[PDB]
């Protein structure tokens, strides 16, 4: 696959709009399907299950805003190289008829999704309408799914990966930026204890 010639901006950017990201207090029971460290700013989750993030402003993105999901590798070396899934699930028939074969990051439960192979970057991203919260809620959830494991060979094949959110305006201008790390893995309570028990 060819390498992208540039590397997306990680640096955190709250903006006009006081954005920033949120995830649920999850703990690190066993039974967990995502769960979030603060110190790590690490999001540890399972293969095609949900995963929350949150959106939080402190004022309200004009219509037409738009929230767009991208990955990439957390190792300087590695920054140029597309995330993407593994062949093997790159072939398999886990389609939901709305996502690109290749394509990490999905969001489930929200028809308007768009997904986009950047022509000039060849990133993939994934994009949303920005939605203010639901009366009496704080902030807006949307809904994650990672398609592939950190281990999976020919894929990630245990490099780190970042996922970017970034808000735009309906004409793509950035609004907004925060970012974090991502492990997808079999059990993610125990992963999170694990990794926070080396600090
Ligand atoms: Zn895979």
């Amino acid at each position: 696959w060819p390498l992208s010639s540039s590397v997306p901006s990680q640096k955190t950017y709250q903006g006009s709009y006081g954005f920033r990201l949120g995830f649920l207090h999850s703990g690190t029971a066993k039974s967990v399907t995502c769960t979030y460290s603060p110190a790590l700013n690490k999001m540890f989750c399972q293969l095609a299950k949900t995963c929350p993030v949150q959106l939080w402003v402190d004022s309200t993105p004009p219509p037409g805003t738009r929230v767009r999901a991208m990955a990439i590798y957390k190792q300087s070396q590695h920054m140029t190289e597309v995330v993407r899934r593994c062949p093997h699930h790159e072939r398999c028939s886990d389609s939901d008829g709305l996502a690109p074969p290749q394509h990490l990051i999905r969001v489930e439960g929200n028809l308007r999704v768009e997904y986009l192979d950047d022509r000039n970057t060849f990133r993939h991203s994934v994009v949303v309408p920005y939605e203010p919260p639901e009366v009496g809620s704080d902030c807006t959830t949307i809904h994650y799914n990672y398609m592939c494991n950190s281990s999976c060979m020919g894929g990630m094949n245990r490099r780190p990966i970042l996922t970017i959110i970034t808000l735009e305006d309906s004409s793509g201008n950035l609004l907004g930026r925060n970012s974090f790390e991502v492990r997808v893995c079999a059990c993610p309570g125990r992963d999170r204890r694990t990794e926070e028990e080396n600090l």
